[PDB]
C-alpha cells in the first residue's frame, strides 16, 4: 500500500464530471474543478486543465495525470507550510501518507486549522490525537473515510485499508 493506492480507494475514479460530497464539480480521482454552481464554468476549467476540448469526459490516462499532479502539489504544499512541515517531518512513513490524505481532501488551509491535533501528532500521543481529530466537521460529514485516516494515525499501519 502507498499514498496513491490509498487515495484511489478513498476517492474512487470517475471519467465524467460529477458532484462531490459537498456538491462541487469534480472529475477523475477527486480532482476538484470549481466551487461554482455552473456546469459551464466546470467544463471550462476542465478543458483548461486537460488542454483540449473535452465536453466533460476524459480518459483513464488523463485522470491519472491529474492525479499525479495533485499528489505532487499536496506534498509540496505541506513542505512549504510553516504549520504543516514540522508535523510531517516528525512522523513515520505511514503516518505521513495519512497527513497527505487530509491535505488532498481539504487543502492546506483546512488542515493547518487542526492545531491541537497536529500538536498531539508531533508529541506521538496517538490515542489522544485520534479522539481530537474526530471532533470535527470532517469526521461528521465523511465518517467512513475519516475513521480510516484516523486509524492510520492511531496505529501507524495500513490495516484500515486492507
Ligand atoms: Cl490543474
Amino acid at each position: 500500500m502507498n499514498i496513491f493506492e490509498m487515495l484511489r480507494i478513498d476517492e474512487g475514479l470517475r471519467l465524467k464530471i460529477y458532484k462531490d460530497t459537498e456538491g462541487y464539480y469534480t472529475i477523475g480521482i477527486g480532482h476538484l474543478l470549481t466551487k461554482s454552481p455552473s456546469l459551464n464554468a466546470a467544463k471550462s476549467e476542465l478543458d483548461k486543465a486537460i488542454g483540449r476540448n473535452t465536453n466533460g469526459v476524459i480518459t483513464k490516462d488523463e485522470a491519472e495525470k491529474l492525479f499525479n499532479q495533485d499528489v505532487d502539489a499536496a506534498v509540496r504544499g505541506i513542505l512549504r507550510n510553516a504549520k504543516l512541515k514540522p508535523t510531517y517531518d516528525s512522523l513515520d512513513a505511514v503516518r505521513r501518507a495519512a497527513l497527505i490524505n487530509m491535505v488532498f481532501q481539504m487543502g492546506e488551509t483546512g488542515v493547518a486549522g487542526f492545531t491541537n491535533s497536529l500538536r498531539m501528532l508531533q508529541q506521538k500521543r496517538w490515542d489522544e490525537a485520534a479522539v481530537n481529530l474526530a471532533k470535527s466537521r470532517w469526521y461528521n460529514q465523511t465518517p467512513n473515510r475519516a475513521k480510516r485516516v484516523i486509524t492510520t494515525f492511531r496505529t501507524g499501519t495500513w490495516d484500515a485499508y486492507k
